């Protein structure tokens, strides 16, 4: 299984399969040099699997810790003291935090070097695609960054077999977000597969759902690349997610999910949609999600918050929302 971009020119591949880590050599030795940027923890996890392969490993901080200015500068400089060249490659081995970061590096190093994505998490089935590199600020989630099409995406599904539930739940939220953006057909289909923590935690049939969630996006991104129209949809529930996250430091997905319900709550308070909140709540409980726990966003336009609201499957929209509505929802949600 392989997917590829559809843009007019400068298109990259997305090898999605078990053992795709093999596809990596086929490029590597066609570069002057190559820097391996890898998660501190992830490096532990698979340090050996890479020995099997003009290559300098660069171990970076674990997760979100790596996405800071401080860390961007330090790295670059290091990578610079190697009299590098435009034909050099940056290889992101890890979660979206590793890619988002490394990529930014690869996007700026000498105005643009080669970028290779070796996503290792479930959530990375979204982060590895689109080329939305960038880092964090003291003002929020990724305010500094860029769009930089990766040279290619190597998604070796074997990486996943070692993900704590905490990270499985995190990532799935995206696989699920994508299902949601495919109308009912995919939503209630996926719901009927991963209907409980047991089945989920087992990773059984995740191959199927990830592959689609990606393709789903693959179409949106290949279309509205610079997020001018539809790419704005992918920000489903992040309006509230991105917030609750950077403000509760829970795993990305956890906040997304939450925000994803919030969105619905607000859909009802606006278009009086027939959203069965209680249904989505039991879904998160049955799935095993925790369940005990905004003015600066990217879709925002000077006037107030802009949310990606679903009025019904196959009918997503974006628009302002008075803090008024944002209350009853973030209060109706408090009744849980
Ligand atoms: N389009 C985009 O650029 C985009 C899309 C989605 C989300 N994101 C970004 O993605 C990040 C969230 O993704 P994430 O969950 O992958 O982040 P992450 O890098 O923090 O990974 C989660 C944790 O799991 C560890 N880990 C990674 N691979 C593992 C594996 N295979 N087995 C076990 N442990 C592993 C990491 O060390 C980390 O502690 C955020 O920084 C978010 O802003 C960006
Ligand atoms: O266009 C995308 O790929 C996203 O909207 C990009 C966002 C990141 P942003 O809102 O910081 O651009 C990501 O969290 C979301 O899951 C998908
Ligand atoms: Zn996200």
């Amino acid at each position: 299984m392989k997917l590829q971009t559809t843009y007019p020119s400068n298109n990259y591949p997305i090898y999605v399969e078990h053992g795709a880590i093999k596809y990596i050599g086929t490029y590597l030795n066609q570069f002057d040099q190559s820097f391996l940027l890898i998660d501190e923890y992830v490096n532990q996890y698979f340090a050996n699997k890479f020995d099997d392969i003009n290559v300098h490993k660069v171990i970076i901080p674990a997760g979100e810790k790596t996405k800071t200015f401080e860390q961007y500068q330090e790295t670059l400089e290091y990578i610079l003291s190697h009299h590098v060249t435009r034909n050099t490659a940056i290889i992101a081995v890890g979660g979206g935090a590793t890619g988002d970061f490394a990529g930014f590096v690869a996007a700026t190093l000498l105005r643009g070097v080669h970028f290779i994505q070796v996503p290792t998490t479930i959530l990375a089935h979204d982060s590895s695609v689109g080329g939305k590199v960038g880092i964090n600020s003291k003002q929020g989630k990724n305010l500094i960054g860029a769009f930089y099409r990766p040279t290619a995406v190597i998604y070796d599904l074997d990486f996943l077999k070692t993900l704590p539930f905490k990270q499985i739940l995190s990532g799935y939220a995206e696989v699920y977000k994508h299902a949601l953006l495919n109308g009912e057909s995919a939503t209630q289909d996926i719901e009927q597969h991963f209907k409980d923590r047991e089945i989920l935690q087992s990773l059984n049939g995740m191959d199927k759902y990830i592959a689609k969630g990606i393709e789903t996006k693959l179409d949106i991104v290949v279309a509205d690349e610079k997020e001018q129209g539809v790419r704005k949809f992918l920000n489903l529930g992040h309006t509230f997610g991105h917030a609750v996250e950077y403000y509760h430091k829970i795993p990305h997905g956890h906040a997304v999910m939450v925000g994803i319900i919030y969105q619905f709550i607000v859909a009802n308070a606006l278009f009086d949609s027939k959203h069965d909140i209680s249904h989505y709540i039991q879904y998160l409980i049955q799935l095993g999600y925790p369940l005990d726990m905004m003015l600066s966003d990217k879709k925002n336009d000077k006037q107030g918050v802009q949310m990606v609201l679903m009025r019904q499957f196959g009918d997503i929209v974006v628009q302002h929302v008075d803090q008024l509505t944002l209350q009853h929802a973030c209060e109706q949600l408090k009744t849980y």
